[PDB]
């Protein structure tokens, strides 16, 4: 049994991500194609306390490799973030 | 406050990997180098009830591409599992 829920899927319409630099990009539809697989939180969490303890489930993030552009041009490998995972917070 | 207490870091040595399909593979070196963003967990679970209720924290995966090849040869993207986040388990 876990504390939060979540869902994982593959996403095969992504097109824009904020990267490491907090900047918005557009990610390429091909390298064979560019998919992602994600987890986030389906929706207190399961077997908490909630005596002197709140929490809530939220779905966090992680830094992958994306081959990515700007303004158009510019195509490259940057890191970008995705939903990898759904954690509680007390 | 987290349940379970992790760490992040930037991995510049992975040269293997168990794929999708389950099978070892040799992570390449470069594509640009190739490194990954992983984060697993430090080491009951934080605000936990404990009465009727047990908790270890756990490590969790997920998949991500990398640039891999098998008996040498047969280079190409795979998808390979990797350390993403640590959440309790009841």
């Amino acid at each position: 049994y876990s504390v939060c829920d979540s869902e994982s899927l593959w996403v095969t319409d992504k097109s824009s991500a904020i990267d490491i630099r907090g900047h918005q990009v557009t990610v390429l539809g091909e390298i064979v194609k560019q998919y992602f697989y994600e987890t986030r939180c389906k929706e207190g969490c399961r077997g908490i306390d909630d005596k002197h303890w709140n929490s809530q489930c939220k779905t966090s993030q992680t830094y992958v490799r994306a081959l990515t552009s700007e303004n158009n041009k510019l195509v490259g490998w940057r890191w970008i973030r995705i939903d990898t995972s759904c954690v509680c917070a007390l």
